[PDB]
């Protein structure tokens, strides 16, 4: 078991006398020594942290034998700008990354877009991620790149979770319920599926 | 570090040839050696799995040197009946769980009040959970009796963030956006009124 939460970027001392090498799908899928695991990283908002985040993260933290799991979490100023809204800011979207179970490694303040020297600053050997083209703006896909480098991992998506759906439950019983003891209205019946999409759009796509 | 999710209770075996023995605050202090060690159970609805949950499960992880954590989680039925709503189901926060990093294994369907033949199959040592008496049903604090068996061993909770809170973010802006987008009146004085009520469903 584990009684303590995961480094942060920070905490931890990296050395470059160790030259920037990553390995081979063939070579990490061999498994790799003790001391020289395989390094990925995974990246995300992970806004109101979910199984369908965890599941991700542990489906990426096994695609190896030998694995050390790094997670970028991107900060709540680039993530409005790209995105939309986050529910919970960047302290508590980086504690809650923490406290996963697969997690060894939390990198705050992470990129939009990942950059040669981001990947050899952080010594990632691959990148886990789902397989749909991420749109984020000017990109058709964002991932593209990585993808083309053979460094991208695909991970599966959980299905019946996500953010979007943790919100419209809070906010679809909500809606009724205000209406309700306003009568205590007839547009907003008919209004109420309108406002409701539109409500979320503004936590991205 | 770990690569695989947590059991449930049932998905384990367990050797009953083993007769129920406890341990002492003193000698679980002391540490445990490795194939014994020491059984915590910690509960709660876990709804919208949180940070203040989780620092919750990591300081019962932390309570000794050798800790093996237990944690159940209540069923929508019980909760619904003595607590109020969940926007989590059940099952979700029964996987919600697994994922923790402090948590050896989770029990689904955990009862509201705990009991000394269930102490007795799942072997529990001691019990954290925060100070703070717990009243539900006709219980002024359901962990009094587990309190005076001297078997408690408290938690702090973390500050900022609880299930409730998280609901009142995403109510509120709608509260303000929806009236908005309404115009396309006297709602302000009784908004407040609203969300207040609409939280009261969910718990205290
Ligand atoms: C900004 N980027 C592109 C650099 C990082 C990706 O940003 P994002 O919006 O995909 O982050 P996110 O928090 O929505 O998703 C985090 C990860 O969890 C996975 N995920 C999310 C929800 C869900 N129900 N199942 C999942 O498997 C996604 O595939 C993603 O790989
Ligand atoms: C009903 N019981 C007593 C059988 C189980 C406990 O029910 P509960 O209402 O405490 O469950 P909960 O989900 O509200 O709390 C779960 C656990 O997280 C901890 N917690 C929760 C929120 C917070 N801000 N800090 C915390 O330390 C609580 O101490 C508790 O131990």
């Amino acid at each position: 078991g584990l009684r303590q939460p995961a480094p942060f970027s920070d905490e931890i001392e990296v050395d470059f006398s160790k030259p920037y090498v990553r390995v081979t799908m063939e070579e990490a899928c061999r498994g790799t020594p003790c001391e020289r695991p395989v390094r990925v990283y995974a990246d995300g908002i992970f806004d109101l942290f979910h199984s369908g985040h965890a599941r991700a993260l542990m489906q990426a933290k096994n695609l190896f034998p030998n694995t050390y799991l790094i997670v970028g979490v991107c900060s709540d100023e680039l993530t409005h700008n790209f995105k939309g809204f986050t529910v919970m800011n960047e302290n508590e979207r980086y504690d809650a990354v923490q406290h996963c179970r697969y997690v060894d490694e939390v990198v705050r303040n992470a990129p939009w877009t990942l950059t040669p020297e981001f990947l050899a600053e952080h010594r990632i050997d691959f990148v886990a991620h789902d397989d749909i083209p991420y749109s984020s703006a000017g990109s058709d896909d964002v991932y593209k790149h990585i993808k083309e480098a053979g460094m991208f991992a695909p991970t599966q998506r959980t299905e019946g979770i996500s953010t979007s759906d943790i919100i419209t439950r809070i906010v679809r019983d909500y809606d009724v319920y205000a209406r309700r003891n306003l009568q205590r209205i007839q547009k907003w019946e008919e209004k109420s599926r309108e406002f409701i999409g539109s409500f979320l759009e503004m936590f991205g796509p």
